[PDB]
């Protein structure tokens, strides 16, 4: 049971995603203009950044609903959480804050000053050191989590954003937007040990499972891609050519999709780590962004609709004014909405329907329950009688 979390910021609402068949399962309302979602370590909860409204949302990922909204800085923008889950930490963009939450308490138990205009962040595996991208500031915060104070400053390039740790926890990737660069620290001095140079503006960054490569979103005026980054040599080795303003970026825990989140487009684009292709697009809310770990494995999977029905079509096609039958099939299923092709539609279960004019429908069944809907096509062809009949 393995979700995608894709924050729709202008549309204040959450898509989550089966990364298995690609499909969007559930929509669900959070915040104002939610920025960033992370899910837990153990994978039952997820924390949104609602950016407009200056608070966090938690989902409970066995059912699909905010349990709780907690209240955070000025602009929260990125979240991370703790390798135990009792913590979670919130960058606010325009207080230049830190908010460290507590989740046996859902309440606010810690407020740290980070370098100008945070944004990304991302937390050591063994969960003691917090690395933030101070964007405004060109330079990453080491926060100790345990003291919540910042014990060293490391300079970096300008406007870094996305940043991300190392599974064995050796090294940190920062993305400098503005200055189309990627610095790397060493984790254990907290030293700039290299500066790769790139094509465009780095902008997210992922590291997969095994360490072995980390991917980077670029941004550029049609010339956007999904770059890879050899972790030994610290080298750019191939590039993924995406869709426009590419932002967040996650890599599934079986390393095998990544991705990446087209705020221009409203899209999520899939791509396969083994032949670097782009293997599906699928449509979310409106202006997704997805940073950080926004993917990931939960153990109860909340039970979803399955949309289906039939008609009374035999021949494949129907006659002008002639009524049609539909029966659903659906699975686990509370709530209808039918969509005829015609510019009509129902909320009947089971409804009937005659067409004013021949041609080629789409009929599109769409069901819902409380965690969430799936969607079922069917073409009806109306012709007259004696007019030629489909293939």
């Amino acid at each position: 049971s393995t979700f995608a979390y894709i924050a729709n910021s202008e549309s204040d609402n959450i898509s989550v995603i089966d990364v298995t068949s690609n499909k969007v399962t559930a929509t669900i309302p959070v915040g104002s203009n939610p920025m960033g979602a992370v899910i837990s370590p153990d994978g039952t909860k997820v924390y949104v950044a609602n950016a407009h409204s200056n608070d966090v949302s938690i989902i409970d990922t066995a059912t699909n609903n905010v349990i709780a909204t907690v209240p955070a800085g000025s602009s929260p923008q990125g979240v991370a959480v703790s390798p135990d889950g009792k913590q979670v930490y919130v960058t606010n963009m325009a207080s230049s804050t830190l908010s460290v939450i507590d989740t046996t308490s859902n309440t606010v138990a810690g407020t740290v000053k980070t370098g100008k205009s945070p944004l990304g962040l991302a937390l050591s595996p063994d969960g003691k050191k917090l690395y933030v991208t101070n964007n405004g500031d060109k330079t990453v915060s080491v926060i100790n989590t345990v003291t919540k104070a910042v014990i060293n400053t490391v300079s970096v390039g300008r406007s870094p954003k996305g940043i991300a740790v190392t599974p064995d926890g050796t090294k940190v990737y920062v993305a400098n937007f503005d200055s189309m660069s990627i610095s790397v620290i060493d984790t254990v001095t907290n030293s700039v040990i290299d500066t790769v140079k790139v094509e465009a503006a780095p902008s997210g960054i992922a590291v997969n499972p095994e360490g072995t490569k980390a991917y980077v979103t670029n941004v550029d005026k049609y010339f956007n891609t999904v770059s890879m980054i050899d972790t030994g040599t610290n080298k750019i080795t191939a590039r993924i050519p995406v869709g426009p303003d590419p932002a967040g970026i996650a890599v599934t825990p079986d390393g095998k999709k990544v991705y990446v989140a087209l705020s221009f487009c409203n899209t999520v684009s899939v791509i396969d780590t083994a032949t670097n292709t782009i293997t599906a697009t699928m449509a979310v809310g409106k202006n997704p962004y997805a940073s950080g770990q926004f993917i990931g494995s939960i153990p109860v999977q909340p039970v979803y609709p399955s949309a289906d029905f039939k008609s009374n079509i035999t021949s494949g096609y129907i006659f002008l004014s002639e009524p049609v039958q539909f029966t659903d099939l659906s699975k686990d299923a509370t709530e209808w909405k039918w969509d005829f092709g015609d510019g009509s539609s129902s909320k009947k279960q089971n409804p009937t329907h005659t067409y004013s004019e021949t041609g080629i429908y789409t009929v599109r069944l769409t069901v819902s329950n409380s965690n969430g809907t799936d969607s079922q096509i069917s073409t009806v062809n109306v012709v007259l009688k004696g007019s030629p009949t489909p293939s």
